[PDB]
């Protein structure tokens, strides 16, 4: 049985650099890993970086993000873009197909601002929401945590204080 896994997820933070480094802060050496959808607004060359994994946004500008990043973490392979390539405002087809060609246990993505955790094929689809700009049904700005084991994926959202929003909340079985 693999040894669990905890991923912090945040997205289109636009401009707000004291949150990124707040999270980044909290969370990295803590968790197996740290990832940012794009739209930060900030340098790909930004010490903030150190320990995240970012991906380019339609709202960043600077050369030095990828359009994808491919994270494998033990066993579990992540896959990561923005949205904005994958035409995800019209719908998520070239995001699945890109998702089973990579064979992926997740997909994250960001530009919708929307926060969202399905599963679909055995992949779980995941937009933590913006952490600063919210969007939809939700007003509050938040980030995900998944925590991954060979039985479930568990996803919360969570604010800018760090605490579980309820109604948001999901367990997928693996
Ligand atoms: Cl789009
Ligand atoms: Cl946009
Ligand atoms: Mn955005
Ligand atoms: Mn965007």
């Amino acid at each position: 049985a693999m040894a669990k896994q905890t991923i912090i997820v945040m997205s289109d933070s636009h401009g707000d650099s004291l949150i990124v480094e707040e999270v980044r802060d909290r969370y990295v050496g803590k968790v197996d890993a740290v990832f940012h959808n794009g739209d930060s607004e900030l340098r790909p060359d930004s010490p903030l970086w150190e320990g995240i994994r970012v991906v380019k946004g339609n709202m960043d500008f600077y050369a030095g993000y990828p359009e994808r990043l491919v994270t494998e973490l033990g066993s579990t392979k992540i896959i990561q873009t923005h949205g904005h390539l994958f035409d995800i405002n019209f719908n998520f087809q070239k995001l699945d197909y890109w998702a089973q060609e990579e064979e992926a246990a997740i997909c994250l993505y960001g530009h919708l601002h929307v926060p969202s955790a399905w599963l679909e094929g055995k992949i779980l689809f995941l937009n933590p929401g913006s952490i600063s700009q919210p969007r939809g049904t939700i007003r509050e700005c938040l980030y995900a945590r998944v925590e991954i084991d060979d039985s479930y994926f568990k996803v919360d959202f969570l604010t800018r204080d760090h605490e579980v929003y309820p109604g948001l909340s999901k367990e997928f079985s693996r």
